[PDB]
């Protein structure tokens, strides 16, 4: 994106692996786990699955990470997984997600980007 962007929502099963919890800060979990990514209002939420997404049940109670000034790029390095993109927040939070294919992935980015630009609009 760049400017404008009405609102691009996206939610699906992704493998979120919290690597960095902050600038030059190594996360804790750092364990590959199936976390349902739920983008909305310009916020990326994490849930167990679509069953917890429709039930508004948070994976572990983690809130949605604001994509305000966040970066979203492909994971050009991961020599094992496919269709994976690295998401670097502004708070120094870096997460690793694995799409189902080049589509889901590319799309995400297109979405995550449509969210970043737009921003976490509130009222």
């Amino acid at each position: 994106g760049s400017s404008g962007s009405s609102g691009e929502q996206m939610e699906g099963m992704l493998c979120r692996k919290q690597e960095m919890e902050a600038f030059g800060k190594k996360a804790a979990n750092r364990s590959w786990q199936n976390v349902y990514c739920v983008l909305r209002r310009g916020s990326l939420g994490f849930y167990k699955d679509a069953k917890a997404a429709s039930a508004g049940v948070p994976y572990h109670g983690e809130v949605p990470v604001s994509l305000a000034r966040a970066q979203g790029s492909v994971a050009f390095d991961y020599r094992k997984r496919k269709h994976v993109f690295k998401l670097g927040l502004q708070d120094g939070k870096e997460y690793l997600f694995q799409a189902k294919d080049e589509a889901e992935m590319s799309s995400w980015l297109r979405v995550v980007n449509a969210a970043i630009a737009s921003g976490p609009s509130s009222g």
